[PDB]
């Protein structure tokens, strides 16, 4: 039983030119790229993405940092929602475990390179927000017999 | 005092073509390759390898997964038996620490890329099962003065 | 608010020829190289570097191991003193976390590749010991807006 999660490379990942390295970490585990799109995030879409934080004092500055190119992604794998969160590490890079993306690349939570859905409900909501269903692709990895039990 | 451990790249490691990356992780610590052999594991040798699991319901499926090309290896280093296990990570890739082989490469316990001896006694037995004494090579690493106290 | 830490690649790092890999790990987090110098460490400077250990039985052998080529470095970043220590890992490589320098490269505490200041006071003392003020270079990283909050 595989699932799908929404992962988004933030403008710092684009500008620091580590997109390929990020994607490689997920491919390395045999996670399948089900969707991928470069866009420029705008305030209106970011307000929906961060709807839970509406009205909080940090939100305007967060939206400013996130207004920029982003890489929208859907990855598929066993337990991939929780596993992608583990691979990213703590939101605060100083707290993140060695070997996680945030510990390996970042210093502060406001520039922490990447977002991943925190739950199945948020993955469904985020995938619907950032992608049209047409953009989710169905295919099977040829190495499946050696990735899955 | 150094010791020697038995490490085996399972068919998923061969088929996903990550053999070199696996070997590089052990070489990076100054562990010495004392033996290395590509073979195809067969049910009869795997029954002996997995002797501790005789009679258990999961043994037949385990032997099927492991029937295939494998890379038999012996690495030498300080505390290398326990350290190689730490480097491999937990049996379940989803529980393994980031930076371990299983966390970085795998999704499920039944395709977890690599075996390593779990104790001094199992290392001695496994090395003897998969290698004849004439296959174990003794030489000194030129950087020994900078690897060992 | 950034700080500066003193990091020194020990003779084993030089001789194993992993200087570039070590530097890349710190650059990867957006830490700024503020100073760098190759020298051959002398007993006189090492006695002051290891002043905390004066009179201990292991000091003479520690100085001997360190009398060789070293790369003196200053890196700047948020919380970089504590963070560099976390990236180095435990003094004993066998106790260090996977993904740390010592766990990934080393076997024994007496050859553990790198030194880093352990506190604000130690960083200030060690930077002043190994570098003259004119050797500390002040410049701004062009990617600062994407590294810092």
């Amino acid at each position: 039983h595989v699932e799908q999660t929404y992962l988004m490379i933030k403008p710092d990942g684009i500008q620091r030119q580590v997109v390929g390295e990020i994607i490689s970490r997920f491919e390395k585990r045999g996670y399948r790229i089900a969707a991928m799109k470069l866009t420029i995030a705008t305030p209106a879409i970011l307000e929906e993405h961060y709807a839970e934080h509406k009205g909080k004092p940090f939100l305007p500055g967060l939206i400013e940092k996130m207004t920029g190119p982003v890489l929208c992604m859907v990855f598929e794998g066993v337990d991939v929602i929780a596993q992608a969160r583990k691979m990213m590490g703590s939101t605060r890079p100083g707290e993140a475990a060695p070997g996680t993306i945030r510990a390996d690349f970042c210093q502060q939570a406001g520039r922490n390179l990447i977002h991943g859905s925190d739950s199945a409900e948020s993955a469904k909501r985020e995938i619907s927000l950032w992608f049209k269903p047409e953009e989710i692709q169905s295919y099977k990895l040829a190495l499946s017999d050696y990735i899955f039990e």
